[PDB]
Parts: structure tokens; C-alpha cells; sequence
């Protein structure tokens, strides 16, 4: 009752596709990194069991030509990156937003509240300054502007604009995270063998939510959020490293990140659990949850998958984001939301949430930090 | 009346070098070997004379600066070491602050459930947010909101998040901390930056810290209620502060008479909460009649909204008393206020935490151009 209610979602990606099967061609050839053979094949064995099928990329051929800086491994590129990043950014969000807004059909002069979510480039004023201005919204609406966040912030918007919608009568926030690989993008080292990672598995993407209490009989509400939860998981100080630099944005992998989730995924689940128990009077099996889980890449859904016992399908949803569009970092579990609710359609589901009642939604970033929330399907 | 967000206590903290207004102009035109700029050197001076300020704090000194020799040029790269020592500082000023804060709350910091961390200084991942967890030794399960690169306005940004956070969630407890540090915009004068010598004048070093809950215990002692929140854009302010992060650093451009938009429209900002006055106590107050907690951007914004609202002198003594011992320390600045509000509640005694009055604006301000405005209710 009156709790925090998804009611519109919308996503959007840059146009040009490169598909996953070729992108170390072009990746080694942009880089001029041909030379290195064995690194090249390690590469394209990364790139072809990272279950991604594409990628979407502002990013191209001319644009890198255009920047060599870019092209280099640890070069002076800041500047560039930047310039890319504080533009696209928040004209990839305008997309999504416009496709939420649609969605939801109500005038964007109800929007009372704006949270915006990047890790690509910083500017003042903000992307979400920059997203007021290209949506013509109220000079009033009240933002949160979540800066060089990471992987987790799909979900930490979802918790941030819960309490906004929740604590304020009539409240209608727009939640935007938007990213481009404009800030990462580098030339691949031998000596950064874990920045491989990421060149193989980011992508570019935005993705838009209207979270509002108490729907109103001409909204329809997807999902409803019961339960926020954010913890630091044990043993894993140094798992995530990422430092802005004169280099641009660069991620050092220092500890075995989906074993770590692994290991604690049921303590993490325990009292969104327990506020289950509270409300249903039951306990169901992991099972016999729906997963919005963000597409960090392949093993941590598979090791997740096999530690929780979940029936093959529950991470579909996810992994059809990450088939068809790769690791878009904040955005990410919002395109899965919105996936989720597509095949409800498509598949004849009896609810929004893969026809289950009670859902995870799951965001994973930089502390080893670990995004909870409880969601409940319509 | 009951429920508000409350603050519950304030603690705040500097770096232990003060740099003499006065003598600011040698100080600065030597370190960036700018001596030769004579002409440039005397515009800065009567900036700095006419600022307001007598003291700042600063982390920089000629020896960290003369070991770093990118950060003394106007637009060399050294965006690197200047987050080497940002990315560090930050959070370390915020402890201490958060400590004095914790202090006077009195209570286990295993009750604090949330930590709002804001800053302009630096970026880094995990965020100053995580690092300032593990210096106090908070629950891991703490729920945190990193606001990075947020300006001036941002102290009164984290008390807007705050105050949702803690109405909403039963019993939580929410620190909030703004820490700042001018490691990323310090850099040498130039006749074609003639802008960045406000900053250069103005700026300075410092960290504040809140306890933020709604329905305060027995064993807990209230200073503020926060009762109403907004944010709005100016119109007609497009670039009026734009700050860009680059190679060289933070800089920053100022293409508008700030002090003189927000003067223009200050009573209309106010027409709201002072609607919320009236829905409350049935009667209007005059401007003068509320206490004031102004981020103190600089002397002529104060000034400019004293003579707008024709506020008693005393009015903006406390903002004004910060400014004068510490600068303006972009978003943790407001905060400052805030504690000097209370303390000179103490010291003039006063009948209220808000100089003796009832109602209370805290305003800040920055890009948009961006103005934050809350009120308060005194205790």
C-alpha cells in the first residue's frame, strides 16, 4: 500500500551494432595492436563466451581516428573523453526518457523529481541539468545527480527514487541512467590483462523508469518496490578499482567478483526474505522468485544460477539483455526490468514477473558493493 | 509538527594551515611564478581585499605545490596528481568532521542506517562515500548516496536527500557529510581566466558533517527541523557557472551576474515555504523576521539579498562570520553556517537555535543556476 511503483520503463542505445563475433578485429585494428597475436586470441576467446551476441557504440571507426589518443593504451585522452561523454550522455537518456514518458501518458509537467545515473564523464552543471533542459521539464523538479557510480546505480536510482516517491504525496520521479564506453575505451595491454574484461563486455545504453505512489486510474503500474537494501560484502576490498585519469576512466579487477557474490547471495537475500515471511506468511524456494539480476557478464549469472538452484529460465530475462546488448554498466538491470515485462507479454505470463509474485532485483559496483531490492510483480 | 527531518547534531573541520587573506595575493602569484604579472597581481589583491574572507584553510602549501609543479601552471595537465591528493583528502576531512558530529549525537555509530557524501573535489570508485565507511567503521549494510561533482549548492542538497531518507524509513539515522578540498582548482592566474581569480579569492578548504532523523528520542537533542524542500533553475541564468573537468583540472567559468539573479528572483523562491508559514501559523512573516543560513558564495551575493528582503544587519552575521574565518568552502559552506547558527544561539543568548526566531532558509546555490532552498524550524 502506497508503496514505490514502476510505471513506465524505456530504453534507448546508440544506432551503430558491432557484432561480438568480429569486434576484436576491429578492436586490434582501431588500436593498432594487429602485432600482438596471442593477445588478439585471447581476446576473441573472451569476446566468445561472454554470451553477448552485440554491442551498441557511439563510438566508430571515424570518431577514434578522429582522437587518436583514444587509441592508445594510457595515453593523455581525458579532454576528448570528456567532450564525447558530457554530450552523448545525456541525449541517449533523453530516448529513453521520452520512450518512459510515452509510456506512462501523463504530461512531463507531472514530473516532480528527476535521478539521473552515469559513470560516463562529470560536468557541472550535470546530465541531469542537461536532460531538465532537452525534456522542457519544470524548472522545479527536484534532482539527484549520481556521478561515476558504476554497475550498481540502476538499482541505487530504483532505492533513491523510492523514498522520493514514498515520503512525497503525488510525487512522479523520472529515473534515468545512461552510459557510453567513451570514458573506457582503450587500447589492449598485455600488461592490463583485466582491462580485456571490459573491452569485451561493455556497451552503450540508457534506460528510463516513472516511479510514482499511489497509481492513479489512468496509470499502470509493472512492478512495485517493497524492499531496498546496499551492503558491502566481506573479503572483497579491492575487487573493483576505477580511477579517473588524464587516461580516461580505468578499471583495475583485483579479486574473483563472481565468486564473491556467489558465496553471499543467500545473506544477502535473507531479510528481503524475511519481509516476505512478514507479509505472505511463506518462504519461497529461490526458485520460485523472478531475477532482475544486472548482466555483469556470463559467470556471475551462471555461478548465481547454480549457488541459488534457479530453474534455467529465471535468468533469461538477463541474459537476453546481455545477448543482445552487452554490459551497458548502470543501465543495464533497467533494460532487464523492461525485458522482463516484455516477455510477460510474449510468453503469456500471469504477471509481469516471469508469472511469479515476488522478484530480486540486483545491482553489483566497485566496494565489493551490492545493490537488494524486493520487487513484486502486477 | 511532527515527523520533520531533524538535525540532531553538526560537527565541522579544516585543514591546520591558514592562509591569511591579506597576504594571499604574494603567496599565490609566487607559488605560480606569476610575479611578473603586475598589473593582474594588483586586480587580485583588491579582489581579495574586498572578499569578505580573513582566513583560509588549505591542504596545499608551497611544498606539496613546488613537489607538483603541473598544479602552479594555468592549463598543464595534472589532473592526476591533483586526484592523488583529493581522492585521499576528501574522505579524511569528512572523518574528522563526522566524528564531532557522532560526538554530539551521542549515540552508537551502529545506529546510523544512511550516509549521504557530497563533493565537488575529486571522483573516484569505490566513492569518498565507501572510504569514509571504512575510516568510522559503519555497518556494511549502511545505505549510501555518492553525489559527486556537485558545486556549491550541495550542502544543502545532501540535507534535501537526507530529509527523505529519514522520513521515510522508521528510526533511520542518516550522516551526511561535504568535504572539499581545492586540490583540483588551484592553478595559476592568467589575464585571459580573469574569472577564475573570484575562485582563486573566494575559495577555500573544509568538511561538515550532520546527524539527520525524524522523530528525535529523549536521549537525543534537536537543533533544526527541516520542514520543507525545493530546487529550481533561475530563469534567464544559462551559463551563468559552468564547471568543466579536463586534463588541468576543475575549471571554472562565470559568464553571469550571479549575485544579481538570485537577488532578482529570491522572493519568489520564498513564496512557497512562506505559504507553508502561513498554512502553519496563520500569519506571514517578513523576510527579516526568519533566521537565515546562507551558503556564503561570496560578499556580494549576501549583501545583494540583505538589501533585496531589507534584513536586519544581524541577519546574515552568521553566514558572514564564515565566510570571515574560512572562505567559501563550496558545498560543505552552509553547513558551517549552520553550526555557527547554533553556536551563536549559545553565545548571544538567544531564544531559539535560529538567532531567536522561529522560521529559518537555508539556500544554496550553484550551476543551473542552481538554487536549493529549505526551510527550517528553530528548536
Amino acid at each position: 500500500s502506497g508503496k514505490a511503483t514502476v510505471l513506465a520503463v524505456g530504453t534507448a542505445v546508440p544506432p551503430k551494432e558491432f557484432d561480438q563475433s568480429t569486434y576484436p578485429d576491429f578492436y586490434f585494428n582501431v588500436t593498432n595492436c594487429n602485432d600482438k597475436v596471442e593477445l588478439k586470441g585471447k581476446f576473441q576467446r573472451i569476446c566468445d563466451r561472454s554470451g553477448i551476441k552485440k554491442r551498441h557504440f557511439y563510438l566508430d571507426e571515424e570518431i577514434l581516428k578522429a582522437n587518436p589518443g583514444m587509441c592508445t593504451y594510457m595515453g593523455a585522452s581525458l579532454d576528448v573523453r570528456q567532450n564525447i561523454a558530457v554530450r552523448e550522455v545525456p541525449k541517449l537518456a533523453k530516448e529513453a526518457a521520452l520512450k518512459a514518458i510515452k509510456e506512462w501518458g501523463q504530461p512531463k509537467s507531472k514530473i516532480t523529481h528527476l535521478v539521473f545515473g552515469t559513470t560516463s564523464g562529470v560536468d557541472m552543471p550535470g546530465a541531469d541539468f542537461q536532460l531538465l533542459k532537452l525534456l522542457g521539464l519544470r524548472p522545479n523538479v527536484k534532482r539527484i545527480m549520481l556521478y561515476q557510480q558504476g554497475c550498481s546505480a540502476g538499482a541505487t536510482v530504483t532505492r533513491v527514487a523510492k523514498d522520493l516517491a514514498e515520503n512525497n504525496p503525488g510525487a512522479r520521479v523520472l529515473v534515468a541512467c545512461s552510459e557510453v564506453t567513451a570514458v573506457t575505451f582503450r587500447a589492449p595491454s598485455e600488461t592490463h590483462l583485466d582491462g580485456l574484461v571490459g573491452a569485451a563486455l561493455f556497451g552503450d545504453g540508457a534506460a528510463a523508469l516513472i516511479i510514482g505512489s499511489n497509481p492513479t486510474p489512468v496509470e499502470k503500474p509493472l512492478f512495485e518496490v517493497h524492499w531496498s537494501g546496499q551492503c558491502v560484502l566481506p573479503d572483497s576490498d579491492g575487487a573493483i578499482l576505477g580511477h579517473l585519469r588524464e587516461a580516461g576512466l580505468v578499471f583495475h579487477l583485483l579479486k574473483d567478483v563472481p565468486g564473491i557474490i556467489s558465496k553471499n547471495i543467500e545473506k544477502l537475500l535473507a531479510e528481503p526474505l524475511d519481509y516476505v515471511k512478514s507479509v505472505d506468511e511463506a518462504s519461497p524456494a529461490y526458485t520460485d522468485l523472478f531475477w532482475v539480476v544486472h548482466p555483469g557478464g556470463p559467470a556471475i549469472l551462471d555461478q548465481v544460477e547454480a549457488k541459488l538452484k534457479l530453474d534455467k529460465d529465471r535468468m533469461q530475462a538477463t541474459r537476453d539483455v546481455l545477448a543482445q546488448y552487452g554490459n551497458m554498466s548502470s543501465a543495464s538491470v533497467l533494460f532487464v526490468l523492461d525485458q522482463m515485462r516484455k516477455r510477460s507479454v510474449e510468453l503469456n505470463k500471469d504477471t509481469t514477473g516471469d508469472g511469479l509474485k515476488w522478484g530480486v532485483m540486483l545491482g553489483f559496483g566497485p566496494g565489493l558493493t551490492v545493490e537488494t531490492l524486493l520487487l513484486k510483480s502486477i
